[PDB]
């Protein structure tokens, strides 16, 4: 894989427009309600029912914050995501058995999510660079069954 | 599959909200940007080598348009889109031979292009109904495969 | 999808070959040890970590066994898959939450079954058919998501 | 990703029992056949109408010989595929424009003919040392769309 300079511009630059504390749990949330049977890796996280339940679930809205500052730390580490997801890809695969295919669903979903929050400003010149960015993120991490 | 009453209501409501004529265009044209290789489907458009030459192309609007159209059509018939795309699915798969996958892909930019234009309105729920759509339409569209 | 004369009679042809019992336990161990996140469904059958513990566990050989019974019914309605597989889809999909990706892997390594008991009788026209049938079971068994 | 001494030592020997003249056109005329769309790539390659035209067209047996001499020589490099393949990924990527699920297609189909020629052989944990690798030369050959 290779990001061209504009991808990382578009890519950084998008970013440090994104409100981390509502788009993690509104992308989490989105994941499991658009494709419910991701809901089997998060039975502790309590009710997830409804897509009410789902996106009021302060669990979801918790966690979907850490998904999207560890992919904010990997925006820092472009040409190296394998590397920078090494200790994620031996949890979310050794430990959980993460599907790999669900982690190009949440990339879908991010994509979505910005969509919503940018409307025109996301292009299709810029989605081409965040479609690259999620889909070099599934790789990274389903990185330990390859 | 089935869709329910109320992923009918949503998808009929929120496609006549649509404009049939720029949203083909910009979902056709947004397919060839983030997924390249579906450029080889159309090389009768012109030059395809740049989003804004693909944005900017008459054929790849005026193709939209039908493509969407179509889709339109197809919501009147939601319980029998394997019959009422039939002809299509014979066109796409046994004449012009494109990989069923390229269904699943042109979906998931229209549901894009309903996120950019719907922004909030496109809840998590509307989503899920949108999704499920656009997967009836890619099965019903390879039908001539399986 | 439509399956045709020459596709049903090679499903039912080499299918009446098949020793279910064997057969069953060799795919869905296979599908344990080729795909291990499908393990995180079987957690009750025991230690499954690696292909010799997955090869030898009679929980393993005992399930395949009704999976490849079942499937070997579904052969008896091949015009009307998605009617003779609802109770099964409510039960992976509304109850198991399995990934639909997975009802497609699980026919992937059938198929390889089919090829390592069959050989050059397996030609690519036969394989075509069954590929056409592990299709067409995957999409009734997600019928519920969709 | 990550190829264990175990999988080397497996693909390595498989491989040297492989008879690529014979394989090659079988693997290519297995995926034209049980992929029918794939035969969009090759419309110079003559008669492709049928499946025994297909899999007694010279070029296609031609061809499948130098797709699986190319393997065997990415073999030889199993830690670093993606710089074996970068010139591959060029012409299949920026120029042919072949869709990166194909590249998966042919894993499959070359594995279900190694499952032919071997069969017993073949077992699961070789099947999964296999499966490592033809998805990780479909990674490496769809590189420059990533
Ligand atoms: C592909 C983008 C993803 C990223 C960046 C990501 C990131 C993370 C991170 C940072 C953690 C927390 C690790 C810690 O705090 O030490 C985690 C936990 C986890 N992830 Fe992911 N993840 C991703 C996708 C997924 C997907 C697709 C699933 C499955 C549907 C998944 C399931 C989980 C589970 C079950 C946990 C542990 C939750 C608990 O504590 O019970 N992740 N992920
Ligand atoms: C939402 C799914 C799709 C629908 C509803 C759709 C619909 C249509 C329609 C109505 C036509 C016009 C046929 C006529 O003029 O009579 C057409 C043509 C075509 N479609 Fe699609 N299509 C879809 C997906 C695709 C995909 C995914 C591809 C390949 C990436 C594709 C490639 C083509 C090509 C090559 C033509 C012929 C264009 C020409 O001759 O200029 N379509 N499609
Ligand atoms: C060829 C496609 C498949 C068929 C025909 C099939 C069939 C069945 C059947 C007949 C049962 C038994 C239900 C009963 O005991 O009443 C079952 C249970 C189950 N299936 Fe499947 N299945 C298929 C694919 C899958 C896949 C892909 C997975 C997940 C990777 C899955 C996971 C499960 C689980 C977790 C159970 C319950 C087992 C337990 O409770 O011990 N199945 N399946
Ligand atoms: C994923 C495993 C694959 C490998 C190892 C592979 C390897 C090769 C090689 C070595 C060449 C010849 C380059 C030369 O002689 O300089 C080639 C040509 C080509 N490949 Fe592949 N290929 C693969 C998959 C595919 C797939 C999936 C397709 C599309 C269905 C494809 C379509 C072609 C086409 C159209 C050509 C040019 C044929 C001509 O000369 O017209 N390849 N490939």
């Amino acid at each position: 894989g290779h990001f061209t300079e504009e991808d990382k511009a578009t890519i950084t630059s998008l970013w440090g427009k994104v409100n981390v504390e509502d788009a993690g749990g509104e992308t989490l949330g989105r994941l499991l309600v658009v494709y419910p049977w991701t809901q089997r890796f998060f039975d502790s996280f309590g009710n997830l029912s409804s897509a009410s339940a789902i996106m009021g679930n302060p669990k979801v809205k918790a966690h979907g914050k850490k998904v999207l500052t560890s992919l904010g730390d990997a925006i820092k580490h472009l040409d190296d995501l394998k590397g920078t997801f090494a200790q994620l890809s031996e949890l979310h695969c050794d430990k959980l058995h993460v599907d790999p295919e669900n982690f190009k669903l949440l990339g879908n979903v991010l994509v979505t999510v910005l969509a919503i929050h940018f409307g025109k400003e996301f292009t299709p010149e810029v989605q081409a660079s965040w479609q690259k960015m999620v889909t070099a993120v599934a790789s990274a991490l389903s990185s330990r069954y390859h």
